[PDB]
């Protein structure tokens, strides 16, 4: 059983202002391919999959995904098919400086240039991801990527190269998706490019320091952002009409129990997974709670880091799924942390003091259905941080292959479902007074996603794998063309 | 300019239950003079005095106070005069025990027998504090006092005797006075008794660590309690018609300015203060910002004194006479805390953002006009420890030496007005669901003021000092006769 | 110190709806110089400035000032470069009709329209004050200007003749700006021209009531405009395009003490301050309690004048710097009014019952910052008044010459910091659903400020008096180029 | 039709305190009778029905009424049925001071004392209204009674020969029963005794003032008060367990239209039907918007009066009937007062702004049904007076003689209904925090109603004219007698 919205409690487009925007992202690695065509150097994921296969679920990689480096058109078909008005898509640095640095691929940039265009030529607006989790390999072998300073230089660089050639079409960029995630897996857990975490713990390379290398990689990321936006807004905004921010991971949190020792590991959860990159764009500087449990394993910034940092994002993006209760862990002589997010003491709990999970299963053994989350994340944007423009950067669910409760790949009623429960959260929101922006489905088409490979379809439009990789509107795609009145 | 209650908003007797009990408090050293008679044995305070004695602002000392070791029936008299309900005194633990351990001194028992005595025939209930920063001297030159674990079997040993002596009539006890005010002041900044601080601070005997002293004292009053609070459970509470409590000294917060920051600063504050010795009782651990933030130098709990000191309290009391704004430090690394009270992180400021004192100067320098503050404290006792019964154990404010502004001792009209508005704000908070069951004003009458000696009066009732310390009625006083109907 | 809003705190464009209208403001006398060149009368301020000069705290006039009648394109230059929207300026009526009736003069007339198809060009619209305290010296010498009945049909004709010259581009007009300020100042205290007095007190021409003429002058501001007004609406508005209002200065009150009597005082400061004027355009009557306190000194309006009143503005400017705490004055015996503001019964405190400022000073000495009382009157026109169109006409700080906390007159970043909290402030009432349709600030440019002549300066923009009255833009202009941007 | 309530709405005894208190009133004037017995001076009521008799609307007066001086013991037999614990009643002045002053009459004292045992012996507390409009005719011969300062000691000697006679058993008093009522209809309208008005008014002696002598009576009766509170204090209350106060007519208000107006004209109402008698023992001074509107008509108090006056009340009665709405009028040139009730400038309307009355009839044509205004007024009285201690010492309504809807005296359903709905606006006022203490029916036995006669039965109890006079149990009477659970 899964309940559905009854037919009245069904968003309508006008329940939303005429300049909010409805929209569906991807990323390079995930859909593009063309893993080494044209020029294209090989990436921290094209790395990964090639030296540590066994690391994807089902066994595939992303060298060719989608395949849309050569059928984006028909990405901008699907976009045009169910009205969408933007488009959040990645570009691959690899594509575009094969060595991370130096001499730009002229065919990379032509590619952006293209689908940028086709967008444009079809009524669609671009918004750019710069970076997602997408590092050029000779800069991993080089000095080891974001965990080593030179980082923050090379992706200046990287930046500046979309601002020059893209700018004068693109006019939204986010630096970074997802640092977050990006920290605790690649560098805690060790499940995602590189691939790495402490000796002793299972990864591809366990050579490295779960409690050590989230944090650089993090501090790098936030200062390549600082720099960024700095260079962003003295030499790339000459008409004041670009706007520039991060895209951050986030998950609700509830109290597990009824209980001031949950109230406060609730917003320890919040603080290391919202705030430990949100922190330092409003204020350059990250929690107190982070500071106070992570000590001389979270750098300092200096003075003129922290105010670089502090007001960098014009907008920012959500990126929402699902949300968890938080259970209190004490401070004491027999614990000792061992992965980056024990830090938080507070353990992510998926079932609550009275025995129930949060929210129904959705497909995908970590989406928990719960709306509500979103709607309150969204009113502490608002009341905490000054309710900056928000976007809904990614949201949906999967289809997990071979589920017998999804034998049709098209009939995805359940997504469906989940996405008019969390576009009905977001007017909630906005009728509370939260500033959102935009509302942009993760994802636009079926793609590679990271360690479970293409067994979860996260799309909105069917990728036929045996079918020439064809585009195949699914029944929530439809409904978006319907509710954006094609 | 000092703005009294109009007359409509001035408490009457009504306005509690029938079973709410008014009474005021003193301590032992602070009145009862005769410092070496009867056997009684020197305490810390008697050596500190008499050893430091420029340590005391007006060059005086505790030898003879009111000399309530010979006069006690004249402060009988005097809570009968006001018609008081209760009158909550401390026992000297060096009158008692003069070596700390040991043969009981007889004359130092019947001193209480005949105050208990007194009480009772005068229809007053005796709430009897056990230990009043009060500790014998033989035990701090012995062992270091509360520096060292033996302080726990010995002030153990002292509760029993007092439950021996005094339990048949005595159902109301208070193990401990004020631990916060006492370990900051007598081991952070020294200025107290034994008069500790780190190596380069100003204090009498700067030979200790700010940082760790403390802790260290504050950990053992901790243990001394859950000991003695589980032998009078077991062994002195047959009828079950007893009930024993702390009492902590508490300042209201308020944030410095409207920012998250100062809003985790004020909630680091009120730990600081109120729940490093009352989180303890309610869980039997210190609250996770103080471990957090103070790691190794604040002791670990064994899981049996957890479970000891969790629920140990049937009663609180709660000490309040002010309130601060909460201001945020940051973690930083060109910031390391020197005294134990920087481990907060949070300043407590006498001025707002706005530039404004909290609340009216009442004569001593630290004591500005808030009750707010205190309805505020009352109601986090509610919602979140549980509601469990608060006695208003001291709240009063000084008339200071001297000071042009109050000539007239006895005119304290002032006094009057703090005493009217807090105990409507403990109206307050009753109307509001908080389960306050008493309104203990200090003091029952003037006396030594420790490192402000006499000149800081604090009573109900003068004490004349050119008159052979005679006790005389201040408006306040006669106030009081007047409302409990006398 | 003086504490500023958290960068996350600070106002954005796009907190306000696109319609909402962002703009400075001045007035004729404080800018324009010129006071005598191309046929232009003398005003009041002319005159008593040439006759009374010692009545200017710093020794100088409005002959000069700006320079605005020969710089005007300067103001709009910086404006422009600030992007701001709208720019209310008023006529200076002596300078367009010299002898305040008859012959017009074109030159007075050819300035006007420079200045505002100047505007247009570029992209600016005007807001236009008819009269601002501005009254020709030979009206006043005639009849005693604003004193006789005279007036109200020799404003009528000047007002038309307004309409006539300006209404094919001028499409927002405010008849009067601050009639309280106005009539206190100029025939109460007699400091503002023409300087009337009660005799015995100290003003120019201690020759008048302070009793009386204030309401004498007041009465026959609101009949001239009702007059005005019906005449715009019967001949002045064929396109139906064009909105007329009045311009309130206003204070915010608190009650000075918890008390019903200061609840009471509050509400009779209010209409003493705001209810005077504003109450009559209203409902054709000043409030009751004034009329009941007052008596035969308030002159009664006749049934034709009480509806030609009701109802009278399209649009309604408030001009809002600061608050007072309000006190309950007794009706006595012992007591009798000797000023026009003594028959509120409520005296205007800067500091509360808690011995507190309102709010912090600001430079000059009436300028508490106190944004909250400018959304609680916003919220009164709400409630109380039919929520009718309200812009913020006035709200600024100054800067003292020669105050050694503010020694550059550029870096105005506390002024700058009162805005943002202001603009906040406005945004709150909106939020709470208060009609609010623009915010100019006080003032566009440095000018006379009266009594205090220049010594006080108001400005966006510096005035460079030792550098030919150039225009330079200050931090909180810059902040604005920004904000708007520009 | 006449909607009861229904049956699981009606009032049990449990929903108040057990220490709350039931009770019913009279007056002597009312009951008594034996108008001339045993020494008895005359009244202004005896005299007024003997020299105007045509001024009582069915013929009769209260030369034998209820004939309670004789039959005194089944009044207290009534109360004793019905289960009441309080019976409230007056003193007649004229009965045991024939003259005003001087000799006492031992017979009238007599008559007081056995009431009063017998109340005892029946275990039923009298609380005893002084002065209830029943003032010795010699001492309105003498000097024109309340209209005269001599009024303010002779009153005082009566008062203290009560305390004297009957304070060793009476315990709680008031000195006066509604004043407001009194002064407005004994010298405004002059339709109540002595029957003054202005001349060309229509009342039995037209040679009065009806814009002055209200005040002049209703300022001595505050006077007389103040005095006898002192007295009382200072010398009839030894054992502090007696309560003085004041017993005042009140109705509720509602604004007549939603308008600010009436927002206004209903507090004016308020303060001029409550306040005016009410707010000199609150704060010593009538309200402020009546000395705004009757300036010299009402006499100022001097600093010592003042402070007699405020906070000389332990207790308060507020007597209940009906509510207003209340209706703004303007100041104006073609308006003057001409009762004393014109000076609110508020009419009171009995029909609202949509047309309808505000609440059913009830019997006689005065008391309209509305047990919200009696919520609301408690709820002014603990907001904004201080929440002292309040006795509903009047409520209930009149069956009109020969009504054909009540043509069974004892068949009082309407009655039951109106008190049992009056009781649960009393119910609502206590759960929101009024400090209630007690009800009171008006009135025990239907008794001479004023200007009405016996034509306007009060009762519980019914008086059978035509049989004796005999005491005989209406329906609401049974009532009562279950609920108190007899
Ligand atoms: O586990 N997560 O919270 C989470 C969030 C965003 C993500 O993108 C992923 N992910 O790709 O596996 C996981
Ligand atoms: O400074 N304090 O907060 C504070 C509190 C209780 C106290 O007893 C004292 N004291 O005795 O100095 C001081
Ligand atoms: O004192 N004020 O409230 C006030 C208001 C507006 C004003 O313009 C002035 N002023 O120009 O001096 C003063
Ligand atoms: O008319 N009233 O409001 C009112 C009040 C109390 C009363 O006692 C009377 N009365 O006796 O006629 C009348
Ligand atoms: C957002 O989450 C989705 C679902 O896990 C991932 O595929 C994206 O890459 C991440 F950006
Ligand atoms: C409570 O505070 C008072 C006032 O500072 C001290 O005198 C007491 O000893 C402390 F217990
Ligand atoms: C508004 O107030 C400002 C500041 O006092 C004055 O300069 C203006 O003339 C008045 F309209
Ligand atoms: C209370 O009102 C009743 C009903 O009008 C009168 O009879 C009483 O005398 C008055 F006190």
């Amino acid at each position: 059983v899964f309940t559905k919205l009854k037919p009245w409690q069904i968003p309508k487009r006008d329940w939303f202002s005429k300049d909010f925007l409805f929209g569906a992202s991807t990323s390079a690695y995930q859909i593009e391919g063309a893993w080494n065509e044209d020029g294209k150097g090989p990436s921290t994921w094209d790395h990964f999959c090639h030296t540590y296969p066994e690391r994807i679920s089902d066994g595939t990689n992303g060298d060719v995904a989608a395949n849309s480096y050569h059928m984006y058109e028909e990405d901008v078909k699907a976009l045009k098919d169910m009205g969408m008005k933007v488009y959040r898509f990645s570009i691959s640095w690899s594509r575009i400086l094969p060595n991370g640095t130096g001499k730009p691929n002229q065919k990379g940039i032509d590619y952006y240039n293209n689908l940028i265009n086709s967008l444009i030529r079809h009524g669609i607006v671009p918004y750019v991801t710069i970076w997602h989790w997408d590092t050029p390999q000779a800069l991993e072998d080089k000095y080891g990527g974001f965990l080593d300073k030179q980082i923050v230089n090379d992706y200046k660089y990287f930046a500046e190269l979309c601002f020059q050639s893209f700018g004068d079409r693109v006019k939204n960029w986010f630096t970074f998706n997802e640092p977050h995630t990006y920290c605790c897996f690649s560098y805690g857990e060790g499940i995602h490019a590189p691939g790495r975490c402490s000796p002793g713990l299972d990864c591809a390379v366990p050579e490295g320091d779960s409690l050590r290398e989230p944090y650089t990689a993090g501090h790098h990321i936030l200062l390549a952002h600082a720099e960024a936006v700095e260079l962003f807004k003295a030499h790339y905004n000459k008409h004041g009409d670009s706007k520039i921010g991060m895209a951050f991971d986030v998950m609700g949190y509830e109290p597990y129990q009824d209980s001031f020792l949950d109230d406060q590991a609730r917003e320890r959860s919040i603080d290391y997974n919202m705030g430990w990159f949100l922190e330092p764009v409003v204020r350059g500087d990250y929690p107190f709670s982070m500071r106070s449990l992570i000590g001389d394993r979270l750098p300092m910034f200096t003075k003129e880091e922290q105010e670089k940092l502090a007001s960098s994002c014009d907008i920012m993006g959500l990126n929402y799924y699902t949300s968890r209760f938080s259970k209190h862990v004490d401070i004491s002589s027999d614990y000792t942390p061992t992965l980056n997010t024990d830090d938080a003491y507070a353990s992510s709990e998926t079932t609550g003091s009275d025995g129930n999970e949060i929210g129904p299963i959705t497909g995908t053994y970590w989406i928990y259905m719960y709306p509500k989350g979103l709607t309150d994340l969204l009113l502490i944007m608002k009341e905490k941080y000054g309710n900056p423009p928000i976007f809904i950067t990614e949201n949906g669910i999967a289809d997990v292959e071979g589920d017998p409760e999804m034998p049709d790949p098209l009939d995805d009623w359940k997504r469906l479902d989940y996405l008019q429960r969390h576009i009905s959260a977001v007017k909630d929101a906005i009728d509370q007074g939260a500033d959102v922006r935009g509302h942009f489905t993760w994802g636009l088409i079926d793609n590679f996603e990271w360690g479970s490979g293409y067994s979860s379809r996260f799309g909105l439009v069917y990728i036929d794998k045996e079918d020439g990789n064809k585009r195949k509107l699914k029944k929530s795609a439809k409904w978006f063309a319907k509710f954006n009145s094609v």
